[PDB]
């Protein structure tokens, strides 16, 4: 349509069903693109985002497209209360999903989410793109099951500082390795370290890392070499593997294409 480029979708497109959850950018709400196509709408909060510098990075967002990896539609600019839209995820986050116990899931169904979130990562990681805020919260689970990775890169455009800091009380210092602690080192090593901690919510049912420890008590643990243990249905082999990324130097830990290898090792053994 004449007022919009190709990253940009008319509002008035849209048709709200209901609620879907909310997060750091406020709520999230299921809808109908053109009568038709579901989508997520993420409805910006005010205040909340850098808004101009997201809306130029979504022109490369569009570009990232992988089975596993939660598809950008558009964006609704036109208006500063701003809309993200997106693959629209019937069951919801990773977390609330994992906690339901009526699920009963097998250890194999557990190993498949770990595949499906380290073959979106793996596809970042060649495109040289940073998820630097990877944790179950930001894992969504389709209709059918699938587990696809959401909302990467948007840390970069959190206006509240809190979430920001290091020492910010809403940091995700329980997915971050020593050196982005210590010295906020961000790099594919960071990524890395938090997709093992994600295995661990996995394998955890979505239990808390370190749920017995503030912040402030995790990065002084993190800090003297000591790790998250073992859940108590994660096999040896697939133990092994989360912990890999957790080594203290940060260029001993894998890449996504060999911890996806180590991952279908494990599927073929298990
Ligand atoms: C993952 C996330 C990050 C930031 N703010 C909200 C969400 C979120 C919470 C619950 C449900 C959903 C959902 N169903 C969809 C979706 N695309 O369907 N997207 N985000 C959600």
């Amino acid at each position: 349509g004449l007022g919009y480029g190709s990253w940009e979708i008319d509002p008035k497109d849209l048709t709200f069903l209901k609620e879907l959850g909310t997060g750091q950018f406020g709520v999230v709400k299921y809808g109908k693109w053109r009568g038709q196509y579901d989508v997520a709408i993420k409805m910006i909060k005010e205040g909340s985002m850098s808004e101009d510098e997201f809306i130029e990075e979504a022109k490369v967002m569009m570009n990232l497209s992988h089975e596993k990896l939660v598809q950008l539609y558009g964006v609704c600019t036109k208006q500063r209360p701003i809309f993200i839209i997106t693959e629209y995820m019937a069951n919801g986050c990773l977390l609330n999903y994992l906690r339901e116990m009526r699920h009963r899931f097998q250890t194999q169904q557990l190993l498949e989410m770990c595949k499906d979130v380290c073959e979106a990562m793996e596809y970042l990681e060649s495109k040289q793109f940073l998820h630097r805020d990877l944790a179950a919260r930001n894992c969504l689970v389709n209709d059918q099951g699938v587990v696809k990775v959401s909302d990467f890169g948007l840390s970069r455009y959190v206006l509240d500082d809190e979430y920001t800091s290091s020492v910010g009380s809403k940091f995700p210092v329980r997915w971050s390795p020593p050196e982005v602690l210590m010295y906020s080192k961000f790099s594919s090593k960071s990524d890395i370290w938090a997709f093992g901690v994600l295995m661990w919510e996995i394998y955890s049912l979505g239990k808390m890392p370190y749920e017995r420890f503030t912040n402030s008590e995790t990065a002084e643990h993190i800090a003297q070499g000591l790790r998250l243990y073992r859940p108590h249905l994660a096999s040896e082999k697939v133990y092994t593997i989360m912990y890999s990324c957790w080594h203290e130097k940060a260029d001993e830990r894998p890449t996504f294409k060999i911890l996806l290898s180590n991952i279908l090792d494990v599927m073929d053994e298990e």
